[PDB]
């Protein structure tokens, strides 16, 4: 496992998060319940836990968009870079975007939302690039034949509970 250089992390238990806005091409309760499963993964390894806003600024701004969207790094169009997520911090910091050209899915067929959104939240909460083959925090995207095959590798957890600790 790997962090960010002068490991930011959040110093407090209680995060919270907002989706801001989503995909056309999910419905809503596919999305929520993509990214509900994401924060769910990384609760149960450590003292962490999350609550949704709906309005009002949270840690974790969760937004979809496209190209030029408010940060120093446009998306892309189809392909390549599927999201993005900041470091702990104030601000943008925490925050993870998704590019909303690709073709989000819940299957594992396409872009799946869900193992992006994993990944993506673990940058939000300070873990880096894994050269595990098998952790979560692995650089390339690729998907699973079987989702309820996922799991966290032990890497992942050592990283994360080196930040924050296991769970009480
Ligand atoms: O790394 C990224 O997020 C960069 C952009 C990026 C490049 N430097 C960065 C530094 C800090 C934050 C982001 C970046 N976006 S990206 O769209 O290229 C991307 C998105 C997801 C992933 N996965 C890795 C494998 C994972 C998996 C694991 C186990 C079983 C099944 C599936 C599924 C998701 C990797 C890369
Ligand atoms: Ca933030
Ligand atoms: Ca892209
Ligand atoms: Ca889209
Ligand atoms: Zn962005
Ligand atoms: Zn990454």
């Amino acid at each position: 496992f790997r962090t960010f250089p002068g490991i930011p992390k959040w110093r407090k238990t209680h995060l919270t998060y907002r989706i801001v806005n989503y995909t056309p091409d999910l419905p809503k309760d596919a999305v929520d319940s993509a990214v509900e499963k994401a924060l769910k993964v990384w609760e149960e390894v450590t003292p962490l836990t999350f609550s949704r806003l709906y309005e009002g600024e949270a840690d974790i701004m969760i937004s979809f968009a496209v190209r030029e969207h408010g940060d120093f790094y446009p998306f892309d169009g189809p392909g390549n870079v599927l999201a993005h997520a900041y470091a702990p911090g104030p601000g943008i910091n925490g925050d993870a975007h998704f590019d909303d050209d690709e073709q989000w899915t819940k299957d594992t067929t396409g872009t799946n939302l869900f193992l992006v959104a994993a990944h993506e939240i673990g940058h939000s909460l300070g873990l880096f690039h894994s050269a595990n083959t098998e952790a979560l925090m692995y650089p390339l995207y690729h998907s699973l034949t079987d989702l309820t095959r996922f799991r966290l590798s032990q890497d992942d957890i050592n990283g994360i509970q080196s930040l924050y600790g296991p769970p009480p």
